[PDB]
């Protein structure tokens, strides 16, 4: 901590121009066909998104409940890292710690919750539920771990606490909505320039004497009042800021419409050698299951083993013109998939030939290749009923 932030916090110079405001109505996935969530956007109204929150007066406390007290909780130090000792039980206290009694600087920014009765208390915009990778592409026996339980995320922050620069995992994108408080966000675009910036600056020892925004040519310090929806784009390089006691729910997912960024970034966590433990869970397998599910889709022509065949037919029984975003995203998964050494191609486990299905992917690519960007705008997309 050698830059002030005070001063990163009130200076007026990252005036860049990222963020676009819109009503939750206009964003369907004819939204995401036609940009590929390319920008970060901010909801000032929940109206039209489709999402639940609890009743407003919802406190950590309240928290500390639906989750269960004496549930270790990652905790950190937020003057410099780590610190995942306590569980709920002790840090609901620290939260209503009147600021000057507070010891130590703790952020809470993991909580994931889908495990409690939480869950059914929180919902998601639909479109993220109608792009979201896991609800879509993973076999859903499996999620009724082994399934990526990294969807709902709980974060509880306190004034004062910072989160410096950073991608999130896996190049996934993120939906927050400030239930109480606010949060202030510094965003950097996933510019070939800046992501080369960000990784020569995580090599460096992502130093804390630098201010990632002042490295950079544009950046846009937001504010998030109580109420709004947020979301930003697989890529975007941001810090946070939590101004006040706050109280946020929100997830990170993947989805088809920004593959190759999604993968640019997992490069950059290998490159960094990011310690598995922080590493988007089953990332290739995932990867395995979006393919087989496309090819499925487009083609009809199923994939995976006998088993998990049945097991979706039991479960369910309870051309086409893609954007250009999915085409260049499954040339990147194919390539990307083929380029890992024989051991490391974490093939899922309801994948019969990964070979048949690789060549089916290439195939189809080459059928495809000549789409109507118009005729594509379908409204809804081709991977449903997961
Ligand atoms: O609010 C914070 O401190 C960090 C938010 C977060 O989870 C992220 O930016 O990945
Ligand atoms: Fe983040």
């Amino acid at each position: 901590r050698t830059f002030d932030l005070e001063e990163k916090l009130h200076t007026n110079k990252y005036n860049a121009n990222f963020v676009t405001f819109m009503e939750g109505k206009d964003f369907n996935v004819e939204y995401i066909q036609r940009g590929g969530l390319r920008d970060p956007l901010i909801f000032k109204n929940s109206d039209g998104l489709g999402i639940k929150m609890p009743d407003p007066d919802f406190t950590v406390n309240d928290v500390k409940m639906c989750v269960g007290s004496r549930r270790m909780v990652d905790v950190m130090d937020v003057n410099t890292q780590k610190g995942i000792e306590m569980t709920m039980a002790q840090w609901t206290r620290y939260y209503e710690t009147p600021e000057e009694e507070r010891e130590k600087l703790y952020n809470v920014i993991s909580l994931e919750f889908s495990h409690t009765r939480l869950e059914n208390m929180v919902q998601r915009p639909s479109t993220v539920d109608f792009i979201d990778w896991v609800d879509n592409m993973w076999p859903r026996h499996l999620k009724e771990m082994q399934y990526p339980k990294v969807q709902k995320y709980c974060l509880m922050s306190v004034r004062g606490c910072y989160t410096d620069f950073h991608v999130d995992f896996g190049g996934t994108s993120v939906w927050y909505h400030i239930h109480q408080g606010g949060k202030v966000f510094w965003l950097i675009p996933p510019t070939a320039h800046n992501l080369e910036l960000y990784e020569n600056w995580l090599l460096s020892g992502s130093q804390g004497d630098i201010f990632l925004g002042d490295r950079v040519s544009d950046c846009q310090r937001i504010e998030l009042k109580q109420g709004y929806t947020f979301v930003i784009p697989s890529g975007w390089i941001h810090a946070v800021y939590t101004p006040t006691d706050t109280l946020v729910f929100g997830g990170n997912f993947l989805h088809s419409f920004n593959i190759p960024m999604q993968l640019k970034i997992y490069n950059i966590e290998d490159r960094t050698r990011v310690p598995n433990k922080f590493r988007y869970p089953f990332y290739y397998e995932m990867c395995w299951y979006v393919l087989e599910r496309y090819v499925y889709c487009i083609t009809n022509r199923s994939h995976l083993t006998k088993e998990f065949q049945k097991e979706s037919l039991s479960m369910d029984l309870e051309q086409v013109h893609l954007t250009h975003f999915e085409l260049e995203g499954l040339r990147c998964l194919v390539d990307k998939l083929e380029s890992l050494p024989l051991h490391k191609k974490c093939v899922p486990t309801g994948i019969e030939d990964e070979d048949a299905l690789i060549a089916d992917v290439k195939i189809l690519l080459e059928e495809l290749a000549n789409s109507d960007p118009k005729l594509a705008l379908t409204g809804v997309p081709i991977v449903q009923w997961p």
